[PDB]
Formats: structure tokens, sequence, C-alpha cells
């Protein structure tokens, strides 16, 4: 089952740091910040091989009973199957600030202007090893 | 709903630190380390007023489809309704090492000799504000 932190509010100004390991033959895994598995304010998918996407990040939001909004992509991909990764996220009213394993950064809009989130979870072909939310 | 960290293995040698706030009129709240809401290796209940228990800690384990084992109690109680608390837990094969808000400590046996746990959760009349598991 997915790895998740639930009902510990991730509030404006706090930092989230997750560490984990990518599966050896992973297709893709995502890190997700939102309210539920059907309501995601920041989805960041790490695609090793998914349709036409090879070694790319795909970011988006998921709206409950509505679906996926406008995707954003990054070619930054310091991720390796079988190896550890670390991701750090913080946000303000307008922007999610994401930092990747190698120090490179991606930003994604806070489309609802949310000030807090009650669910963080990893899905797909990876596992989490540690978390700091504070 | 309860506050929980699920499927991020709390392994031998790692530290868990949780911060939160006690509800103003709290009866009791617990911090729980185990596998499920019916399988708890270390339950630590903070009882402000519960039956005959006033301002006491009660620790125990809960075995799936079996029930509560032998309780252990502590009179250490540096907890106040409406106020923040912080708890730090680590364990080895035989012992859970718990440190309370004021630096006082409680120990509780690792009765199954478990080396890892997939569920941490808070229940009852409090809320969590931060977590470190690493
Ligand atoms: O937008 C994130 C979302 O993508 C879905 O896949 C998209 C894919 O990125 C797009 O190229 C194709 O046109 O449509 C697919 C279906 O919506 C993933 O399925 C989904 O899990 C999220 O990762
Ligand atoms: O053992 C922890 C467990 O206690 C239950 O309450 C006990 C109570 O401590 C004991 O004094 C009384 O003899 O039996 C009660 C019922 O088992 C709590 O109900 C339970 O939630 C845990 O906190």
């Amino acid at each position: 089952d997915r790895a998740e932190v639930r009902n510990i509010p991730f509030k404006l100004g706090m930092y989230l740091t997750v560490g984990g390991v990518v599966n050896s033959n992973a297709t893709r895994f995502s890190i997700n910040v939102g309210e539920s598995t059907d309501s995601i304010a920041m989805h960041m998918d790490h695609r090793f091989s998914y349709g036409a996407d090879q070694n790319v990040l795909v970011l988006n939001s998921l709206v409950h009973n509505v679906g996926w909004q406008q995707e954003e992509r990054s070619k930054k991909f310091p991720f390796t199957k079988g190896d550890h990764f670390q991701i750090t996220i913080t946000f303000d009213t307008h922007t999610f600030y994401i930092q990747l394993s190698n120090g490179e950064t991606v930003e994604f809009p806070n489309r609802n202007k949310d000030a807090a989130f009650n669910l963080i979870y990893l899905a797909g072909d990876a596992r989490l090893t540690f978390v700091r939310l504070e």
C-alpha cells in the first residue's frame, strides 16, 4: 500500500522532506500533496518509462470528480532505478517550491491558493524511507 | 480523522519525533506504533480524565483479534490541555525508548521483538503539528 502522511497539516511556511528508493524496474512513481487520492494540489510523477515519456518529470493537479488539469513537464531527472532519492517541498499562496535530489528545482502553481494540506503520499514504483514535516 | 504515518517503515535505530497540541477539554489521547488500529506494539495513552485515571500515562500492546495485554503505568505527566507537546521514540529488539516533553523518559518492552513498524498514529483528544521519522 501507498506510503502516506495523513492529517498532519502541511501548512504555508513548513517544509516537507521525503527520502526513498526507486524500484529496480520502475515504470513511474509520484509524490502527491493534497487532500485525498482524488484531490491533489501538486502531483509530481517521475516517469522512467510511461507511454512516450522516458526519464521526465510530469507535474499536475487533480480535482475531485473532475480530473487532471494542465500538465507541466521538466526534463530534470536526477533519478535512478534502485537508488535513493530525496525531495524537499515548501509552498506559499501561489507556488510550490520543489527541490530534487541533485539540488535542481522545479516550481508548480498553487492553483487553489491553499494554505494547508492534509495528505501527502507516494504512489507507484518506489518506497519511502524517511520523512520530515515541520 | 486520526493523524497517521503509514508504510514508511519505522526501523530499529531510527528516531520518531512527533509534536502536537492537546485539546482544551481533552479526556485522553494516545500515540501508537504498530501495524494497524487492531495491532499496536506500543500504545501510550495520556489520560487527563478517564474512569479513575487522572493525569497518568498508561502503556500497553494490542494484539489483533486478541486484545490488550498487561498495562504499565507512569505518573510522569508533563502535559497540559491546550498546550503543545513533543514525544520522541526509538527502539531496539527489546525496548521502546520514549522521551516526554520535559525530558523525562518511559521505557516499554518490545514484546514481539519487532525490528520495524508500518503504522504510527495519534488518536483521541489531540492533534499533530509536525513529524520527523528518520
Ligand atoms: O497529468 C498527470 C497525469 O498524467 C496522466 O497521463 C496522461 C499523460 O501524461 C498524457 O500525456 C496523456 O495525453 O494523457 C494521460 C492520461 O490523462 C497519468 O495517467 C496520470 O496518473 C497523472 O500522472
Ligand atoms: O491498556 C490500555 C487500554 O486501556 C483500556 O482501558 C482499560 C483500563 O486501563 C483498565 O483500567 C480497565 O481495567 O480496563 C479498561 C478496558 O480494557 C482503554 O480502553 C484502551 O483504549 C487502552 O488505552
